[PDB]
C-alpha cells in the first residue's frame, strides 16, 4: 500500500481511502465487514462514512455497522482514521426541522453525539462538513468545533462539497487565532467531472490541505458499466447517476470510447479510472466504493498501476480538463 | 411558520418567538404546557424564559414549568432553542446580597448552575444578559461565557435592554479573541415605544445580532385595551405598563387612534401589532406574551398578516417613531 | 481660563472651545481676527473650524479668515490647537458630484490638501469628521486618516454628528492595529436638546473623548432671544433653529419660562447656557459661538459663573433630559 | 446615471465604467476624448485603463491619451475615479526580462512610476492586479502597495482575472495586519461567458468588493455582430468575436440572439449591457465604445428594463453554472 500525508498535517493515509456509503443500503452487515478486514489486511487504515449513510428510515445504519466491526476488537479501531460527517438530516426525509440540519453549532453538538453513540467510539479523528453551509459563519463553526477538539471528541477537521474560496475563508478565520483548519477536502472528482480542478483543487493545495475524491468511478460508470449493462444484481451502476449518464448520448458515447480504449491496452476500466485519480496533483486518493470484498482487491490492484503517457493522453482526449481559473474561462 | 436566521449567525428561528413570562403568575402549569405544545405544533422552535419569571418567592417557577414540559419526552428538548437570562437577584425581592445580581463571573456561575437545575436540561442554546450592568468589563463576562462554552453547558450569547454602544464593545472585545460574540439583542420595541430605532436595532443591524422584541404589545396595551377595558379576567392589560398608560390622557387617545383605525379596516389590535414589527428592518420577530392557546394562535395568524402600505403609513402617523441618531437630534 | 484633558489624551484645552462659525457670513474678517485675538488673550486655546463655513458660493471663507489671521505672526499658530472638519461638500450648493462629499478615501485626500491650503498652514491639530458615513468602511477611513498622520498633516482625529455605537466602533477598530482612535466627539447639546444623554455622551465617556457640545445656546435661542426678538441686526437668534423654536408655542413658552428665571435671579441667559454645559459630565465644554467680542467677554464670563443648586434644579425641570439608554425608554 | 458604492467601501461609482482599451489602437486620440468628454457629460465618473494598452511598441498609448485629456483642466481629474493595471510586460512583446512584468515589489514599483509619468497625475485612485500571479505571496504585495498608499501614490487596490479563492486570500491577508484589501474584481463576465458565477462573484460578494465585467459584448460579438459581419475598425470583425463566429454552435447561438431581439425591437448591444446590471453583486460593465454614438447607446442601455420574458429567453440561450459546488456536484 502507498501512504502520504494527508496535505500538510502529520497524518499518514493510505492513497486508497475505503468508503463505506454501500454498507446498508447495498451491501449487507456481514460483506460489510469482511470488505474492512480486507481493507486493514492491505494497509488501508483510512475509512470514509456519514450520519445519513444508510438513507431513508435507515440513515445511521452505516455507522451502526462499523460500531459493530470496531466492537469484535482485534485493535482495528486503534488502527482506522476514523472521518464521519456532519450536515445532513438525520430525521425523517423531507424539510428537516429548524437546526437539525446544516452547520449551526445547534446541529454540530447534537450530530456529533449520535454519530459518537452509533459508531461505538469515544472520538471521530475526522470530522467533516458534508456541505457548506453558507449561512454559518466561520466564527460560529470554529467555536462548536474547539469544543469537541478540547474535549477530546475529535481530533481533525476537514470539508466535503466546499468552494474553493470556502476552504480560503475557513483556513484564513482558523489561523488567525491558532486554530488548525481544514485538514482535507472530500471533492467529487474524476475522468467524467473535472471541474474542482477550476478553484477547489488550487485553493486545497495553497491551503495545504488533502484531497480525497468522492464518487472516483462516478458511481460505478466508470467501472464497465456499459459491458455490464444487461447483469443483475444491486449494482450502484444500474440506478443513479451512471444510469443518468447511460440514458444521454453524447455521456454514453464517452463511456463507450472509454471501455473501447482501455479494451485495446489489456486495462480494466474501474482500476484506471482510480489510478488515473492518483496522477492529479494534489489528490491525497480516491475513496473506493466497494459493493463487494473483490471489488476492493481490485482498487487495491488500481493503486499498484502505472498508467503509461500513451493512455494518460487518450484519457484526456476522452475527458478533458478545464484547467484551473481563471485561465479556464479568460486568460 | 416564517423562519429567518438570528442575524448574522447559523442557527435558524420561528420569527415569533415564545415568551414564557406570562407562565406561572398569569397561566397555570396545565395551560402553559398547553400554550408550548401548540407552539411547537405551529413550527415555533424559539422559546425565551428567565430565572426570575415566576416573581416574588416563586422567582424560578417558570423555568421549572419548562423543565417539567421538557421531562415528558417527544422530541420537545431537542426541537426547541431554549433561551434564558441572567442578571436578576433570585433571592428575597429588595436588595440582593453582593453578587447575587449583575453580571460578575461569581454570579453567572452560580446563576447558570441554578437555571440548568431547574429547566431540567443540560445545556442552554442561548444564555442572555437580562440588563447591562455598567460595572463588570467584557474581558470578565467573555472569560465567565467562555467557560460555559467550552464546558457545553451553553452555546450562544445574547444581550438584553443593552445600548448600542455596549453591542458594539462587547461584540468587538470577543472578535478580538476569536469568540462569537452577542448573536441577538432583546430590546422593548413596539408601536408605542419606537426609541430602540434610535441606535440599539442600528448597532444590532451592524454587529448582525438578531432583534428579539420584548412586550411586542406593551404589555397588552395594543391588544384592544380600551374595548376589553371593563372586562374581567386576570389580563395584562388590567394592571402594569398598559394600565398606567390609559390613565395618562394623550396615550389613552392613541391608543383610542389605533383601535378606531382597525375596526376601519377589520383587523384585530393584538395581531397588527405583532406584524407591524415583522415589518421593521432588522426585526427577527417578536416575543409573544401569549395569556392562552387562543391568544397563540392569535399570534401565528398575525405573522401571516400582510399589512398594507395605507395601514402601515397610518399607524406612522399615529406612533410616529425618531429614527437613527444623530439625525434623530442633530442632522 | 479653566483647562482640561481632551478625554483621554495628553491636549489640554480651554473648556470654552472658540467656533469660527460666524466668521464670514455673519461677522467680517476684522472682527473675526479681533474675536481670535480676544480669545488668545484670554486662554483659549482650542478653535473649531470648518471647510464648509462660509456658506454657498463662500465656503471655505472662514478657513480663509483664520489663515489671513495665522498669517500675522506673532505665535499665534504655535499657540492655538487648531480642528477643522471634512465630510461636507465643497462645490456648488445641492447634490455632489460622487466623492466629493462623505468619508472616501478620496474624498479626504482633496478635502484636507484643499483645508491646509485656505487654513496656512501645514499640519492640522485636530481633523473631524463633520457627520457619520454609514456607507465608508473603519478600515477604510483609518488608513486614510493613517496615511496623513504619518505624513505630519494631521495629529489628532475626531468625531462629529456620531451615534454611540460609531464612536465604539471606530476606537475598537483603531485599536485592532495599534492606531489612536477619536479623541473627541463633537455633538449638539444644550438645554434646549439633552437626547445626546442617551448613548453618545455615555459612549464617548466609555472610550475616553473629550465631549465639544456644538451650538451651545441652541443657535442663539438660548441667548435672550426672546428679550431681543425685536431687535435688528443680522442675529443668529433671527433665523434657522432658534426662529423655528420660537415659532413653537411649547418652545416658546420653554424659552420664556428660562428668560423669566434668570430675570428673577439677576443672570444673563447666554451665560447660564455655557454655565450648564460646563456642570455637565463628561462634557470638555462648550464651543462658543460669539458674533462679536463683547460675546466673547460675556462667554469668558460664564466661565467664571458658579450656579447655585436652586437655579440648577430649575433648568433640570424647565428643560429635562432623557438619561442614559437603555433605561431612558426600557428600564 | 444610477450610481453604487464600489463594493462595501465608501467610494461611489457610476454602474457604468468607461473602458479605454479601443483608444489608441481603433479610435484615435480626438475622438477617445470626446468620448471621455461625454461620459463625463452623462455622469460617469469610473474610468478603466491599463499600461499596457496601445499594444505591441505603443504600449502606454492610452494611458498617454487620459494624460492629455486630463491635462485639458477643467475639473476632469478632480471628477475622475481613475483606474489603471499592472502586470503587464511594458518593453519587446514576446518574453519578458525578468521581473519586468508580473507582481513582484519590484516590478510594481517600476510600474506604478511609469503609469503616473503617461498618465500626468500624482495619484491613481484603483490600482489594480492585471492577472493573479501565483509566484508573488501576499504578504508581499501588500508590502508594496501599502508603501504607495503611505506615499499617496494610490488609493485603493483592485484584482483583475483573479480566482475566487485569490480574492479571500488576499483580504483576509490585508485584514490581519489592519490593510484595506481589494476594494473590487474586474473579470470577463458577459451572456457567452457566465463562469465566474461558479466561484468569482460568490467570493467577491462575501468579501465585499465591486464586480466589474470588463468584454460586455464578449469583445463586440453581442453587439450585433452577424447583422454587421460584411461591414467595413470593427472589433467584432477580429479576436474573441470573430473565432465565436467561426464556431458553428457559438454563431448558432448569436444568430439565436440576434433573432430574439429582431422581434422584440431592442438592440442587441445595449440588452447584453442591461444584462449585466441585472446580474446580483455586479457593480456594472466597463463599457467599450470605439465611437461616441456607442457611447451614447450604452447610457441608453442603463436605462433600459429588461421584461422577465426576455430575461428568461436571454437565460435559456446563455445558460449559466451558478455557484460551485452545486454547479458540478451537489
Ligand atoms: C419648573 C417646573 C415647571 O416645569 C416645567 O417648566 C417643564 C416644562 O418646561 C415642560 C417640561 C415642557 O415640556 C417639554 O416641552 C418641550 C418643548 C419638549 O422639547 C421638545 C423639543 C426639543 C428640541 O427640546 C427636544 O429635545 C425634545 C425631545 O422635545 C419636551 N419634550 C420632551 C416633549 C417637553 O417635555 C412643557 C411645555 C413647555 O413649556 C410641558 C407642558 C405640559 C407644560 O406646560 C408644563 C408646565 C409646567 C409643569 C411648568 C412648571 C411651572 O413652574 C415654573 O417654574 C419656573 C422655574 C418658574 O418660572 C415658575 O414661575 C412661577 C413657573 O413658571 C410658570
Ligand atoms: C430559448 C430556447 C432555445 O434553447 C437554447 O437556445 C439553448 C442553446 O443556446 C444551447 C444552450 C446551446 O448550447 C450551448 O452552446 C454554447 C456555444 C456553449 O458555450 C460554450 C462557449 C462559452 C464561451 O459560452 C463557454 O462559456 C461555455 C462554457 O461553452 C454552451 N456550453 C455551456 C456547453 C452550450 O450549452 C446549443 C448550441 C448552440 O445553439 C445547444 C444545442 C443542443 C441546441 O441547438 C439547442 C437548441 C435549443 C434547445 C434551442 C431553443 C430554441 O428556441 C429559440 O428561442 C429563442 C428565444 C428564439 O430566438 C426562437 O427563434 C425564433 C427559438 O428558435 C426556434
Ligand atoms: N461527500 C459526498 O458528498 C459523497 C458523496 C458520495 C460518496 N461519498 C463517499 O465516496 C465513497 C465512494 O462513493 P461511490 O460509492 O459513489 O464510489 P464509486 O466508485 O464512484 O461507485 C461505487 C461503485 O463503483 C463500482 N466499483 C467500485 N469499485 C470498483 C472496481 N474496483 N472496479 C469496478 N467497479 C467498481 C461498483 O459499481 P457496481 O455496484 O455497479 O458494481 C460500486 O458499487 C462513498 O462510499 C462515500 O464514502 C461522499
Ligand atoms: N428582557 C426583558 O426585560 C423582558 C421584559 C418583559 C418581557 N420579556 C419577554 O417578552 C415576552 C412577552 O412580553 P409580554 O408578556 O409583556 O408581551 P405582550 O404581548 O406585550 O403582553 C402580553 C399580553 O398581550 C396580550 N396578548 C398577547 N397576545 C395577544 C394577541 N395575539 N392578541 C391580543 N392580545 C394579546 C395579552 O394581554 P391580556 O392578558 O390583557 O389579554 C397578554 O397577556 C415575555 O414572555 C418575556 O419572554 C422580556
Ligand atoms: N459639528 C456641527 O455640526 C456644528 C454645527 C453648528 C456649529 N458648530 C460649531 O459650534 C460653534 C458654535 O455654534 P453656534 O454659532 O450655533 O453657537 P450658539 O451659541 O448656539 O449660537 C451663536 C449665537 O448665540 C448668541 N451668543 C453667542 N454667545 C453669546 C453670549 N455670550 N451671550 C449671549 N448670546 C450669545 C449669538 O446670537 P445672536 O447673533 O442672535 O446675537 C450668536 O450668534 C460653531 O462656531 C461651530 O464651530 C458645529
Ligand atoms: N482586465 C482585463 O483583462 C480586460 C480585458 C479586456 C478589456 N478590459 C477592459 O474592459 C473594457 C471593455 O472591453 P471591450 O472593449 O472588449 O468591451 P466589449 O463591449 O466587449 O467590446 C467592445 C466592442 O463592442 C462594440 N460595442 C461597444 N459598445 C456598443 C454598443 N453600445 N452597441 C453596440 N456595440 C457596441 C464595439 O464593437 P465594434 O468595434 O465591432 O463596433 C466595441 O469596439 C476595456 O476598455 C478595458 O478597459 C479589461
Amino acid at each position: 500500500m502507498e501512504y502520504t500525508q494527508l496535505g500538510r498535517i502529520g497524518l499518514k493515509v493510505s492513497r486508497l481511502v475505503l468508503g463505506t456509503m454501500n454498507f446498508g443500503p447495498t451491501t449487507d452487515e456481514a460483506e460489510s465487514h469482511a470488505i474492512m478486514d480486507a481493507a486493514l489486511d492491505a494497509g488501508i487504515n483510512f475509512f470514509d462514512t456519514a450520519n445519513v449513510y444508510g438513507w431513508g428510515e435507515n440513515k445511521g445504519r452505516t455507522e451502526e455497522i462499523l460500531g459493530s466491526w470496531f466492537a469484535q476488537g482485534g485493535d482495528r479501531r486503534d488502527k482506522v482514521v476514523l472521518a464521519t460527517k456532519v450536515y445532513g438530516n438525520m430525521g425523517l426525509d423531507g424539510p428537516a426541522w429548524p437546526n437539525h440540519d446544516k452547520l449551526s453549532a445547534l446541529n454540530i453538538r447534537r450530530s456529533v453525539d449520535a454519530s459518537l453513540k452509533r459508531l461505538g467510539t469515544d472520538h471521530i479523528d475526522l470530522y467533516q462538513f458534508h456541505h457548506v453551509d453558507r449561512d454559518t459563519p466561520w466564527d460560529e463553526i470554529w467555536q462548536a468545533m474547539d469544543v469537541l477538539v478540547r474535549q477530546g471528541k475529535i481530533l481533525y477537521v476537514g470539508s466535503s462539497n466546499f468552494a474553493g474560496w470556502n476552504i480560503a475563508q475557513a483556513n484564513e478565520t482558523a489561523a488567525r487565532h491558532g486554530r488548525l483548519g481544514l485538514v482535507s477536502e472530500q471533492c467529487l472528482y474524476n475522468l467524467c467531472e473535472r471541474r474542482a480542478e477550476m478553484e477547489v483543487v488550487p485553493a486545497a493545495r495553497e491551503y495545504g490541505l488533502g484531497v480525497i475524491a468522492w464518487s472516483p468511478l462516478h458511481g460505478g460508470l466508470l467501472g464497465g458499466a456499459i459491458r455490464k449493462e444487461q447483469e443483475g444484481g444491486n449494482r450502484r451502476a444500474a440506478s443513479g447517476r451512471a444510469a443518468d449518464a447511460l440514458k444521454d448520448p453524447q455521456q454514453r458515447e464517452q463511456i463507450q470510447r472509454y471501455e473501447d480504449l482501455l479494451d485495446k491496452h489489456g486495462l480494466e476500466p474501474g482500476e484506471v479510472a482510480l489510478a488515473w485519480l492518483l496522477t492529479r496533483p494534489g489528490v491525497t486518493g480516491p475513496i473506493v466504493g466497494p459493493r463487494t470484498a473483490d471489488q476492493l482487491a481490485s482498487a487495491v490492484r488500481a493503486a499498484e498501476l502505472t498508467l503509461t503517457d500513451e493512455v494518460l493522453t487518450a484519457l484526456d482526449e476522452i475527458f478533458p480538463g478545464p484547467g484551473p481559473s481563471p485561465e479556464a474561462f479568460a486568460w
